[PDB]
C-alpha cells in the first residue's frame, strides 16, 4: 500500500498579485484547476489514499473543490501548513496519515504528460525499499535540485539550486519513499527543511533510484506568469487536437475501474451544459485505446 | 459619477476551473481579472466604486482590494444572491447610487488602446441619457447587437439574436444618468433582468448614445477557456514588449495624483521581491509619456 | 533497405496569401523549416535515402536548404509534382527512386513528438511485408482517413474524410510500404489518386498493420493558420523548457553516428552566432540520456 | 511623399528558418510579413513605393506584389547586394526618390492602434525636416535610443547603447524631406551606414521631430523566433475577436478608394475558397465604422 501527499502550500508572495485572492494550485491550467494535474499523476500511479497539504486559509477551497474523494473512488484527507518551512515538512505534517506505509510526494504545481508515463510511475511504485526520483533535462537547472552522473550513468551527487550546475538534469516534483522517510525528515536541520537533504540521505545509504524522464515527456513549469500561460497553451493544443483531456480525474478513476458507468454518469449530470460534462458523457459510449 | 463592477457568478459555464473561486479573481497574466475593469473605471476618473459579487466571494474581493483607501479610492461591497441578470446591479446598487450619475463595467471585460481615456471621457461628460460602445465582433449572436440605419444612427438592440442585424456588439461598459434605477425597477424577467432592456428603454426615449469603439481598440473575450488564455497571451505580449503594465491600479492612482510618491513607495515595499513591486519602484524615478 | 519519400507539394491556395511567396513546408515551425520535422521522423526510423517531392517552382528552395544531404550523412534526391493529383502520385513520381526496395512516405507538414517514438517507427520499419500506418484519436476525424475497429480492436474499414466518422481515429501522414505499393498505385483510378485507396488495397489483402499512436504522443496539425501557430508555440514551450531541440536533423544524424564530432563542429561554425549553432556546439560536450 | 520598404537580409540571425527565404516573406499569422509595413505606408496615403530586398528574393517580392496596379499602387523594386546598414536605402533609392519627400519603413515592423492614421498624418504633413516615433520598450539597448530633457525635448540619439539613457526606442518608421539622400551620401560606415546617424544629422540641425508612440499602440518585435510567434498570436487574437483583418492591403486600397467594388470583387475571385477571399467578398456588402 502506497499513500499520496500533494503539497499545495501556495507560493508565498512570488506570483502576487495574481495569487493574492487564491492559492497558485487552485488557478486553472486551461480548463481545470492546477491541482487536478498532480492528483491525476498520483491516480495514474494507482494511489487512492491522498493527503492534501495547503494553507489554513485555502484548505476549505481545496475541500469545496475535491471533497473526501469518494465521488472519484479516492479517500482525500486535508492538513494545513501554517508556515512554508520547506517541502520536507510534508512528512512531519503527514506523519500520522503515512503511519507505517510507503508514500509518494507530488508538488501541487507540477504537470506531467507523455507515453508510458504509467510505466515510469509503475517502476518507482514497485520499488518497496529506498527512494525513487526522476531526472529531466531543463534549460535552467540552477532553479532545481540537480543530479550529477558518473561516466557509467550512476547518480553520485545532488545539489539544491547550485549556481554552477554539474548537469542539466533537474529532480522533478515527484518523489517515491519507503517507511524511512518520516524519521529521515525528523533528523533534518533547517538550511527550510529541504527535500534535496531527504534525497541525499537516501543517496548516501545507496538507496536512491534516479530514473531519467526522457525528452519525449513534458514536465511543465508553473513557476512564473509566463510559464503558467505556456502550460495553459500546451494543454489546450493537446486537448483541442485529440478531443481527449489531460489529467481529467473522473476519466482516470473510470479507466482504473475505481468508479463505474453509473457513477460517471452522475458526475456528468451537473456539468452537462459545458464541454467538461459533455466529455464525461462521451466517455461512457466511446472506445479509447 | 459613481462606479459599479458586476463580478457575479458565470454559473457552471467555466466549471471545474471556477468551482473553487469566482472567474473575476482568476489572473489574466500577472494580475487578478478584476484589476482590468477597476483600472477602466479609474481611467474614467471614477473613485467611488461598488463591487457586486457572490455571497461566497465578497470576502475574497474585500481581502484583495480593502476599502480602496491605499489606492485613493472609496470601495464598497454588495452581494448578488443569484445571477438573475446584469440589470439587477441597479437594484442592489440603488442606495449606493443615490441621486448620482453611474457607470457599470462587467468584472470580466478587458479594454486596451490609444485615447481610451478620451472615449471614456466623452461618455462620462454626457450628464443626461445613457452611453454605450459598439465593437465589431465575429460572433455578434453571443452579445447585445446594435442595428444602424444608412446614416449610422442606432435603430434597434437585440439580446443574443439568432439572426444578428449587424456584427456590432455592445461592450460591457455602460454610462447612465439618474433614470437608470427607476428604469431597472420597472423591468420584468425575460428569467433574467436584461441590461439590453435597460439600454432599449433609453433608445426608445432617444437618450441612448452608441459610440463606435474602433478596430484599433482591443475589447477582449474572457467568456471561454480558449479566450481567457488568449487574453493572458495578449497582455503578456504588450507588457513584455513595453516594460509597462496594462491596468496596474497603483500606477493609474499615482498618475491621476490620487496617491503620492510616498504612498506608492509604501505599496511597493511588500511586493519588492517580485517584478510587480520592482515595477512600482521604477515608476517613482522614470518619466513615462 | 527502406527508402524515404517526403511529399512537400505545397497546399494549393488553401493557406493563401501566407503561402503565395513560398511553399507551406518551407514556413518555420518556431525556429526551423517545417520540412525539418518529417525529415527528422524518417531519420529516427533509420532511413538515410530520401526523395523530396515538391512543385517545380520550390524544388530549388528545398535544394538550397537541404542540399544532397551528405552534410547530415543522408542521400537526398529531388522530384517535381507538376500538379497536385493526390498523395498516391508520390509512388509513380518516386517509382525509379524506390526501385525494388521497401519505402516510407511522410507528409512534409506532419509533426510528431513523444517517448518511444523510435520504437513505434521501429515496429513498422521491421515489418518487411504489407503496409503499416498509425491511428491517432483526433477531435475532427472527418478531415482525415478514418479507421473503424471491431470489438476485438482489429481494423475492418478505412474511409477518406467521411461526413459521419465510424471512430475518432485518423490515419497520420506516415506510411510504411513493401514492394507492392508502386503496382497498387499504378492500378488506382482518380476519385486525385487517394492514399486511403492504397491503404484499403492492403487492408482487403489482409496486409495492413494499424498501430495506435497513443494520446501520450503529439501529432500536430499544420492545416490552418491557427494550428500552424499552435504548433510553433508547442515546440517553443518544449525547447525553452528542456534546452533540447525537437527534430534538429544535425543532432539526430550525430546521435545515429551518421556524422562524427568533427563533421558536427563544421556544421556549427556558420551558425555559431545564433542559438541553433550554439546548440550544435553544446551537443559535442554534453551527455544527454 | 514616396515610400520605401527595406526588406533586406537579417544575415544568419534567424537561420535555419530564414535559410530558404527572406524573413519579410514569412507569414505573420495569415499574411506575408511585408503586408504589414506595406499597409502602414498605404494608411499614411503613400501609393508610390520602392521595395528593397536581396538579389535572390526580389523576384519573390515581385511575384507576390507585382507592380501594385491591382491595389491602386505603383510598386518599383531595387536590390541590396549586401546588408551594409539601413541608411543605404537612400543611395539605392536615390533615383526613385528624385526631388520628392520620402518615408522609410522596415519590412519586419508591425504597428497597431487607434488614430494610427493621425499619427502617420502628422509626420507626413510636416514637409521640412525628419519625423520619427519613440516607443517605451523593456530592452532599449537593442535599438536607437532617444534621451529627453526635463521639458520632454529630444537631446541625444544612441545606436544600441550598452547603457541606454531612456527606455524610449526609435520605431522602424521614418519620414524625411529632400535633405535625406545628401545626408546619407556624406555618412561613413560605423561597418554599416546607420539610420541613427541620418536621424542625429537632422537632430543637430534641430530638424528632427520625435513624437511619442503611446503605450496604447502595439509596436511588435519580429527580431527573434519567440517574438515572431508572439506577433502571430497577437494578430490572430485581434482578427478572430473582431472578424476584421489587420493590414489587409486589398481592404485598405478599397477604403482609400484607390480601387472600386468591381476591382475588389476581381481580387476576391481567385481566393474565394479560403477565409481571405471570403473576407474580401464580405467587405463589398458590410458597413464597417
Ligand atoms: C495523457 N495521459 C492520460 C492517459 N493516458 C494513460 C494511458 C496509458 N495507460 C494504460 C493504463 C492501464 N493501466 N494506464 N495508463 N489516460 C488513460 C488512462 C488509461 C487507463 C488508466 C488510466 C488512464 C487518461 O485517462 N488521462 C490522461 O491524462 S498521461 O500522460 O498518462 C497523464 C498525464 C497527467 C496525469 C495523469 C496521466
Ligand atoms: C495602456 N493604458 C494605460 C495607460 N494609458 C492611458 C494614457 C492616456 N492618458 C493620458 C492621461 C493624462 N491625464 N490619462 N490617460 N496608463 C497611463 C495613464 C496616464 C495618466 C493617467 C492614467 C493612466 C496607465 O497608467 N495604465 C494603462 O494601462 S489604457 O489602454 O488606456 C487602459 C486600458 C484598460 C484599463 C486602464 C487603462
Ligand atoms: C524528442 N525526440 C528526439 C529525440 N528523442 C529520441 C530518443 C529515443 N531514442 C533512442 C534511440 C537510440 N537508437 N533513438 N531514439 N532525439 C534523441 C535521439 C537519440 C538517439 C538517436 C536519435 C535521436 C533527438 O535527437 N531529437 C528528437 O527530436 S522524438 O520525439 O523521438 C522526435 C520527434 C520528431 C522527429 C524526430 C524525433
Ligand atoms: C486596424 N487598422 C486598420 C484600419 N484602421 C484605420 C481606421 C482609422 N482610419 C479612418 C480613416 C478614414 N479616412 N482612415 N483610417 N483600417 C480601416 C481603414 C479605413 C479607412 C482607410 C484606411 C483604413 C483597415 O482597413 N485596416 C487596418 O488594419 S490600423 O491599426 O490603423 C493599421 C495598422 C497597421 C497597418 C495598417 C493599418
Ligand atoms: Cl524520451
Ligand atoms: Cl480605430
Ligand atoms: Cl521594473
Ligand atoms: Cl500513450
Ligand atoms: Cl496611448
Ligand atoms: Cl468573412
Amino acid at each position: 500500500k502506497r499513500k499520496g501527499i500533494i503539497l499545495a502550500g501556495g507560493s508565498g508572495t512570488r506570483l502576487h498579485p495574481a495569487t493574492l485572492a487564491i492559492s497558485k494550485q487552485l488557478l486553472p491550467v486551461y480548463d481545470k484547476p492546477m491541482i487536478y494535474y498532480p492528483l491525476s499523476t498520483l491516480m495514474l500511479a494507482g494511489i487512492r489514499e491522498i493527503l492534501i497539504i495547503s494553507t489554513p486559509q485555502d484548505t476549505p477551497r481545496f475541500q469545496q473543490l475535491l471533497g473526501d474523494g469518494s465521488n472519484w473512488g479516492l479517500d482525500l484527507q486535508y492538513a494545513v501548513q501554517p508556515s512554508p518551512d520547506g517541502l520536507a515538512q510534508a512528512f512531519l505534517i503527514g506523519e500520522s496519515f503515512i503511519g507505517n506505509d510507503l508514500s509518494a510526494l507530488v508538488l501541487g504545481d507540477n504537470l506531467y504528460y507523455g507515453h508510458d508515463f504509467h510505466e515510469l510511475l509503475g517502476s518507482a511504485s514497485q520499488r518497496q525499499t529506498g527512494a525513487s526520483v526522476f531526472a529531466y533535462h531543463v534549460l535552467d537547472p540552477e532553479r532545481y535540485g540537480v543530479v550529477e552522473f558518473d561516466q557509467g550513468g550512476k547518480a553520485i551527487s545532488l545539489e539544491e539550486k547550485p549556481l554552477e550546475p554539474k548537469s542539466n538534469y533537474a529532480v522533478t516534483g515527484l518523489y517515491f519513499y519507503d517507511q524511512q522517510v518520516v524519521d529521515i525528515a525528523r533528523d533534518l536541520k533547517p538550511s527550510e527543511l529541504e527535500i534535496t537533504d531527504v534525497n541525499r540521505a537516501y543517496l548516501e545509504r545507496g538507496q536512491l533510484s534516479v530514473e531519467i524522464m526522457g525528452r519525449g515527456y513534458a514536465w511543465l513549469d508553473t513557476g512564473t506568469h509566463d510559464s503558467l500561460l505556456e502550460a495553459g497553451q500546451f494543454i489546450a493544443t493537446l486537448e483541442n487536437r485529440q478531443g481527449l483531456k489531460v489529467a481529467c480525474p473522473e476519466e482516470i478513476a473510470y479507466r482504473q475501474k475505481w468508479i463505474d458507468a453509473a457513477q460517471l454518469e452522475k458526475l456528468a449530470a451537473p456539468l452537462a451544459k459545458n464541454g467538461y460534462g459533455q466529455y464525461l458523457k462521451r466517455l461512457l459510449t466511446e472506445t479509447v485505446y
